């Protein structure tokens, strides 16, 4: 967890992005005015002149943020296949204990959000990792662990004041529940609140509904896509 030199930040990049070695890498260090100590990399393909931007923490050399500025011409794989590849990528690159929270297809890309899961399975939605995958080949083209790496902290999570059964009665009568877990989200005013999270369908549309674990009141209702 020490500092790393600009040569070390280079090798992190090669491994994370599966670079073979013909890529020139232009690296920049954050100034003294900077809020965060980060190495800004601009990796250039020689074959095409496609550019990739990657940020790594000056301390500990953590993959913080990635963007391959590339438009995807063809969809060869399903969104579901992309989902699996994203999950595998995270596990292969030391991002463990994440679970998928959001998925969408946009401009021949799969866009995914994963969130931290505690030891006992509580989903910490603020502690998130965002991924964008090419649907042409399943490659990673965007990545952000800024929320996960910086908002993360050891929390001591309180006990619910209402049971999961009581929480479930707080749902609307038309909801068909398929799954329930405990979760931490912000309320509308940016403070962390413990909730029962329900995944279900309301008239064929899929919804995630959060019920406050102390009051039983709604905290968030979200339509999911598919």
């Amino acid at each position: 967890g020490r500092e790393v030199s600009e040569d070390v930040a280079k090798q992190v990049a090669r491994s994370f992005l599966n670079l073979k070695g013909n890529e020139q890498i232009h690296i920049v260090k954050s100034g003294k005015d900077a809020d965060y100590e980060v190495y800004s990399l601009t990796i250039t393909d020689p074959k095409t002149n496609q550019e990739t931007y990657m940020d790594i923490t000056q301390k500990g050399g953590y993959p913080l943020w990635v963007l391959e500025d590339r438009d995807i011409k063809k969809q060869n794989i399903s969104l579901n296949d992309a989902m699996n590849k994203a999950t595998k990528f995270l596990k292969d690159h030391r991002f463990e204990s994440l679970v998928m929270a959001e998925s969408a297809q946009y401009d021949n890309m799969g866009v995914f959000t994963f969130v931290e899961q505690t030891e006992s399975g509580v989903r910490i939605y603020p502690d998130s990792v965002k991924m964008k995958m090419s649907l042409e080949d399943g490659s990673v083209i965007g990545f952000s662990a800024k929320d996960f790496l910086l908002k993360h902290r050891t929390r001591d999570i309180p006990k619910p004041k209402i049971s999961k059964e009581q929480a479930k009665t707080k749902l609307n009568s038309n909801v068909k529940v398929m799954e329930e877990r405990l979760a931490i989200i912000t309320n509308d005013l940016n403070e962390e609140v413990l909730c029962y999270e329900f995944l279900g369908t309301i008239k064929n549309d899929t919804y995630r509904i959060f019920i406050n674990a102390d009051t039983g009141f709604e905290e968030k209702v979200e339509k999911l896509q598919n």
